[PDB]
């Protein structure tokens, strides 16, 4: 980007400002922005729905095994899980 | 990721917990990751090193009118620049 480099320039002029040294520096070479991870173990996003199924709330069954209901309640949600914190509100 | 997937899981299994409903609810469908502007107005990071001119420091005069040393000192910059906190270290 052109600000990018504009702002490499405004801070070797920082420099200058804030310099004891004898004579002014200019720039010699910018280099490649220095890598940075990007998806780190940082919580990440997630949008998903949800029925409900014909299966009472107290049972030690996974819900994947329960049938939906007829006309259940379906909640979208969204929220963020961390990989290594989330409301639903009713859909209409 | 399978590990995303499997989170979302966990989550609808504490969604069942932490809930008064009556019935659990199970994943009727899971969207797309909700977007994040990725390169915000963040500082961003920069890499770049500077040599000394033969112009005394207190000068008005832009550091790029000023020619380089002959034997004068590089160093190497790296630090953050808000396009909307550099330090430098002499090379070698």
């Amino acid at each position: 980007a052109l600000s990018y480099r504009e702002a490499v320039l405004r801070a070797v002029d920082r420099l200058n400002e804030q310099s004891s040294e004898a004579n002014l520096y200019r720039l010699l070479e910018l280099d490649q922005p220095p890598k940075a991870d990007e998806d780190p173990g940082t919580p990440k996003p997630v949008s998903f729905t949800v029925k409900e199924t014909v299966c009472p709330r107290p049972t030690r069954q996974p819900p994947e095994l329960c049938d939906f209901k007829e006309n259940g309640r379906v909640k979208q949600c969204v929220g963020t899980v961390t990989l290594d914190d989330i409301t639903c509100n009713e859909v209409q």
